Formats: C-alpha cells, structure tokens, sequence
C-alpha cells in the first residue's frame, strides 16, 4: 500500500539535492 511512501523519500533526496542549487539562485541576498 501507499507507493508514495517511498517516492516521498525519493523526492526528498532530489529536492534535497535541487534546493541546494535553487536556494543559491533564489537566495536573493
């Protein structure tokens, strides 16, 4: 049941790996 139960963790890394790039851009000192 709940196939997202995992995807959630997946989207976690990616996002956790993307934000690190976004934040830099959306940092807007």
């Amino acid at each position: 049941k709940h196939l997202l139960q995992t995807v959630l963790h997946i989207i976690q890394v990616v996002i956790s790996y993307f934000l690190m790039l976004i934040f830099m851009t959306y940092n807007k000192k």
